[PDB]
């Protein structure tokens, strides 16, 4: 009786991020000592789209029926543990490039694995990401954890035949999801947000171009 | 999903035949009716046909008396998106209508919406809600039932995907369609058949004339 | 609805290649009729896959007790398969599913269908299920979200088998694929458990040899 | 300018940058860039941002010989002084705080500064304070040549025309739009290694702009 | 630097060198060279020996304009100042009487000088006094550029990176490992024709080392 949940889906062509991870895999590891991953691209695209559409960043206060707009943006990434899935928080992401996002993700994942994370940074955040792609999933409905207003559900990357230029081609594709609440965000805004994340991931130069 | 009854179903409709009709007859349509040809009329007519062939979907549960009302008239509330927002203008008596009339009424209601002469009378009483979120590129998604009716058809963007025909791979322009229905009056079989029948009517518009 | 509010149901989807199942049906239909006097189908494979996955994963089989707030555990698996009758839909439950194979599942399904058709199906053969499989693919559906029948904790949504082009080994071929959906009670089952459960079901259906190999 | 060509002891280094990705990105995003940002995508934003990247990773070049005290001051800010072409002549407007700008922000600054200069509104504050120069003589069809260090700065990047030239990729021969770029540096502060690495970083940033996001 | 730029009016002439012969000889002789000399073959020794040969044939470049007397001094000995990589920074050790050794001894001299500079035991005895400096930029992948004359020499060689480039050999295009070579010379002593001939002799002696043996 609190939240009514609805979901929209879309698909992202991960054929450019794979190339980046395939060419700058040793230089990045030599200069920073971390493994390149898909998660930084999606975090940065989420930050870009949240900046473009601040209504997705806002949240309704059910106690006073007030809409609070938050200028800071934080994606609450998720890492799985044997005792249960735990959701850390990446803080102040609108001014981090791929290196900083990757390093924060690595540190938070290590802390979750060795169990030294307390509630001080587990609470808060304006966005969530539920990367269910570690365990191969085609697509699905992700739950909104409280008190957020939307969550991105990333699933596994699979090779399926897609039609580009009228010809059947095999490219690595990912199904993305966006569980929002109609009480705050309309369907058009959620569709535009997901499509903008898709655009910013499938061509990272959009971030440099501000498109 | 708690206070929605939710429980949606999805299908794929091929739009090769509909775009062929548009490419063939859009000039004549503009010359005669002074309008433009889209895929909206196909979906509205298909929904009307599907509602004719099984009216239990068109029914509404009255929780006040535990009574199901089987309304005979078909009233489809086509949603037109405007920068101010999405509204629900209602097209009356879709059973006695064709593609030209449906397009004309859709355009007229949209024009009333642009200048905001949308009276309360032409904003309710609909038996079925058709929401087009496909004007914004989206693969598929789950829409929401509009009260008091118990179903809604939401179409999405048209993309070209490879699909098998006769065992051979061929690229055709396809759509994803969705239907969220209240399980308290219509079971899964009925709603799946309803969506299949809408898809069959849109894919081959001549089944409307053949009355299948 | 009170049941809707109390249960927070979430859905996840996957796809199954129905290439091995159809081949085994093609090669093992006449022998099935000669031996068991009964025709082969699709439901037995999915029922057995769900049974094997539940045996490996007891959490999905378990249900929370609403009366006392206890996650009561069940050492026994009973799938509740929905059969179709002219007078409507009924959900008979097949009992002691761990200790039978494809042949006995077909026998039980046939007996329950012929009992429902002729209207001698009592209340003992109706309740007591632990997991449900909804075969919504008979009426040609692509995919969708099923609903859990109480007091069960999860449902597997079987859909129609469609000839669809999919790339395996870098080549595009046409294979008969089916979309599977798992609507699960999130209060008890987590995302990892649900995804792994659906993957185990899909793997067992794609290769029936996994069941006897006990992976 | 004569009192710099010998006192600064300039040496010139040259490299080729492959403008395939830049042209690809322009062809792909020009329509949307004009529709949303109300400008036109260009070559110079990429080069200015690449220079900012290289001056971030290599701060000795960003420094200047302070002849008063023989000091090498490591600035925490980068001041790119682009040569904007005007019908009257060539001027040197400056872009300030180039560490944090996207391609669109640099485009907007360059277009606004060019409109200011063409309509004769350029102020001194928009002309002084340079730290690195991106003088572009390539719209004149030049192949390659040696630029001159702009005082008080310690280096300058000279850009020239873009021509389709045969190159080797994986042992095969393919024609692609190839570009000759030059760097004229003060060898008293910058070793050969430092200047060559500077040009390699600029070339890598221009060839694959994804490096800027990837922070490699 | 300041003095070299201000006093000498150094001019630079350029050329391109095939390295396919050197690459082939390395590919076929690396294993034997390592097994016998316990050293790994390099591209540098061929260039040093070719420069020594060209200095032998043209003794004008093997000479210095004496500043005090405005005269020329002809050195019968050839010394080359090869720059050796080092994390501290590149230095300039000197090889003595380069014309008397082949590739094998130049390789061992370079290896010993690199080992000694790595441990920073580079004495000034074997550090200053050369006659012709050679600078390598191929380890940082520079395309081409003008090197600075190390004083008090009269010229310098400007070896750069080696890149596969499409070139014309007998009317058809094939990709061969090609490298730009540059010579910065004091035009006061060495004339234009002498500088071009010197660079051409270095080119000839590097393109096929059999000229060195053949004494062409």
């Amino acid at each position: 009786n609190t939240c009514a949940m609805l979901t929209t889906f879309n698909e992202v062509d991960m054929s450019n991020i794979q190339e980046m991870r395939a060419r700058h895999k040793d230089a990045f590891l030599k200069k920073h000592n971390l493994k390149l991953g898909f998660m930084s691209a999606f975090v940065k695209a989420s930050a870009f789209a949240l900046q473009e559409q601040p209504v997705v960043n806002a949240v309704i206060d059910d106690a006073t029926k007030e809409v609070v707009y938050r200028d800071y943006i934080d994606i609450s990434v998720a890492v799985a543990t044997p005792r249960g899935l735990v959701v850390p928080v990446i803080r102040n992401v609108e001014t981090m490039n791929y290196a900083d996002i990757e390093r924060t993700i690595n540190e938070l994942g290590e802390k979750a694995r060795k169990n030294e994370l307390a509630i001080e940074d587990m609470d808060g955040g304006t966005f969530t990401i539920s990367n269910g792609g570690v365990f191969g999933s085609l697509f699905g409905t992700p739950i909104i954890n409280p008190p957020q207003s939307a969550i991105l559900g990333m699933h596994g990357i699979f090779d399926r035949p897609v039609a580009v230029g009228g010809k059947v081609e095999v490219r690595p594709m990912m199904y993305v999801a966006l569980t929002y609440d109609h009480r705050l965000i309309d369907g058009r805004e959620a569709v535009t947000f997901l499509r903008k994340i898709k655009a910013a991931v499938e061509d990272p130069r959009v971030l440099l171009l501000d498109l």
